[PDB]
């Protein structure tokens, strides 16, 4: 089966404003596709395998617009599927999930450029460093291959279904996270702070601006959701709100148990809980790549995990932008019955 | 006199290395004096009275960056001033000595903490245990003014000259030992074992990264040798390395000897030599301590008494590691004439 997707580049305006507050980190974009999804030039060595990637029914697939709960979900199905074994799930959540997209972020052509993005290149651990650059430069589609028959796949993705084998949820499970996307900006602002993806000087309406208009990864982001919505009833497709994580975590853990075709008790639900809880899951040294930053690449004062808290956009948005959205939200949602729970 | 030190909390970036390494024994460390030595957080409470502690003319201490052929020297000075009468020696050595600082690393407060770092707590002799952590409760000033005026006071410690009464010298003698970081690295790497201190999943690269960055016990090294060494040339002072005991036991003796005031024959000198035989010493029930094996609180396969080698320390380091000890030892031994026999 070939790609059927030509890519395009940003035109003049688009590419002004992305510049303007992405300029300095080194990785540039092209938009995929008849919808325009905004994918890292690297995207596109890999896209016709991962379209094409050989699928298998034991595989399952944490899918997301990034920011939208990804992490807890992959924490919550790896420990399902593993029988509770709290135990051997200690070890890195990226050593235990493919990040099928990933390596799009990483250029190997500007190796020499990604480190100039730091306040002191000096202090890096250039073995950690250089190892976490090779492992970059791996397309997705190789790392999902290298498994074995005889171990079970758990992948991890941000990119649209329209990007991956058509029809895969008739071989594999998904659980597909979505976020108030106001929300969702806030937290991919300060995500782009930690990692130095943003200019310095940039402030957050100006993300803003680039996100709704879809200008920043992966987006635009309502076509993202939309697609993942439309394949709600499917049985393999478990659509879930990360809101509703905070609504009646209990309850959610549930219904990705009886998805994954697991009974458990309410005692066993609890003890998951738990385990999710905000202060103890950010604390938790496997899924919150602090070894990161002895590595030297992540920023002062920002985390992955970070508040974990739905709404506090209010405190982000201005009396203009907080319109400009409503009006944004509203026109995505006019006709389509895709509703989001804290709204 | 009023102790002139402040004390200060161990860092994040300090905190972090010393718990993944040290955090499953419950005593924590502060950073004491302007050096910054490390000491169990204990201390603080007798840092005063050891600093003020009342000496007498007729003291004896044993000093030394712990590790460095304290208890092959307590044996050799025990004897000496003792008439060489082998039969008296034959007491445990821990109640011929005291241990001035032996105390600080047993917290009280943590008593019911202390035996879940063994295998087998249920196996412990309990009066003889709960007898070791009352006397680890006594602070050593308190130990050594108990002493009567009329028996000679013979003391050990692993604290740094200036953490004692400044002058001191002036009253006491010290024999000071000193042996090549490296060797002391691995056996307190050992001893760090042998009592259930270390965390079972660290290894020595761990270990090793903690010592030559000053976050162990009584470290920074090198500044707690040099503190005795400045002071070598003081007549009560006898500076002294470890690997001269193994190239050339009868000649160390005799300095011992001559530095405490004695004349041995070249047959008293020979008959204390054998006593001091490696397989002979290690089988030597009054100070291996391996009666504290019988109570229960010493780990399998690990021992007080060890290999007693030197230069074995190029057995457990790797090609970097080795440079980086290199680079370390320059760095501290650059404008000073400290040099170590072996090097
Ligand atoms: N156990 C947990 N409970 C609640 N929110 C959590 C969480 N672990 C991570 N999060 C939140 O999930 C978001 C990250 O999403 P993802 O994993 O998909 O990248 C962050 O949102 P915030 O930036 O709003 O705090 C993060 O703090
Ligand atoms: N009679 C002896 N001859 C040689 N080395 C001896 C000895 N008695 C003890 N040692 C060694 O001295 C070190 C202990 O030092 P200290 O008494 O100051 O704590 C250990 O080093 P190793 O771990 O290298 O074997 C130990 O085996
Ligand atoms: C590209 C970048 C961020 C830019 C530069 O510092 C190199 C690193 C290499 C590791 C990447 C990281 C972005 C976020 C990634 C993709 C992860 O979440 C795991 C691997 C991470
Ligand atoms: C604290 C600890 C080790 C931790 C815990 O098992 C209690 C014992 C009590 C006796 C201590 C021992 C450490 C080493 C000591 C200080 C000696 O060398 C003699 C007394 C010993
Ligand atoms: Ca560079
Ligand atoms: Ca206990």
């Amino acid at each position: 089966l070939p790609f059927p997707y030509e890519f395009r580049e940003l035109n003049p305006e688009e590419d002004k404003l992305v510049k303007a507050n992405l300029g300095a980190f080194p990785t540039t974009y092209v938009k995929l596709g008849p919808k325009g999804y905004m994918v890292y030039r690297p995207y596109l060595k890999d896209a016709a395998n991962i379209y094409n990637m050989p699928l298998r029914p034991t595989d399952v697939f944490v899918a997301s617009y990034q920011r939208s709960g990804t992490t807890m979900t992959q924490e919550l199905v790896w420990l399902i599927e593993n029988d509770l074994n709290f135990e051997a799930a200690k070890t890195y959540m990226s050593l235990r999930y493919i990040y099928l997209d990933g390596f799009m972020i990483y250029d190997p052509e500007k190796q020499e450029e990604y480190n100039d993005i730091l306040p002191n290149p000096e202090n890096l651990d250039m073995e950690r460093y250089l190892g976490l650059l090779e492992y970059s430069s791996r397309p997705g589609s190789s790392l999902l291959a290298a498994v074995p028959p005889t171990e079970k796949r758990f992948v991890k993705t941000h990119l649209p279904l329209s990007l991956m084998p058509p029809n895969m949820l008739d071989t594999v499970k998904m659980v597909y996270l979505a976020r108030d996307p106001r929300d969702v900006a806030v937290s991919s602002f300060h995500h782009a702070r930690l990692l130095y993806l943003l200019n310095k000087q940039s402030n957050f309406k100006d993300f803003w601006e680039m996100f709704h208009r879809g200008l920043y990864t992966l987006t635009p982001y309502f076509e993202h959701v939309k697609e993942a919505w439309a394949k709600r009833h499917d049985p393999n497709m478990l659509f879930l709100f990360y809101e509703d994580y905070l609504k009646d975590l209990p309850g959610s853990i549930a219904r990705i148990a009886d998805f994954l075709g697991k009974k458990l008790s309410e005692e066993q639900i609890q003890r998951l809980s738990e385990h999710l809880n905000f202060e103890k899951f950010k604390n938790n040294g496997a899924v919150n790549m602090e070894d990161y930053r002895e590595i030297g690449i992540l920023a002062d004062g920002e985390h992955f995990i970070r508040k974990g808290k739905a709404g506090c956009w209010r405190d982000y948005f201005d009396e203009e932008m907080t319109k400009q959205a409503e009006k944004w939200i509203k026109d995505n949602l006019k006709d389509t019955d895709l509703r989001y729970p804290n709204m």
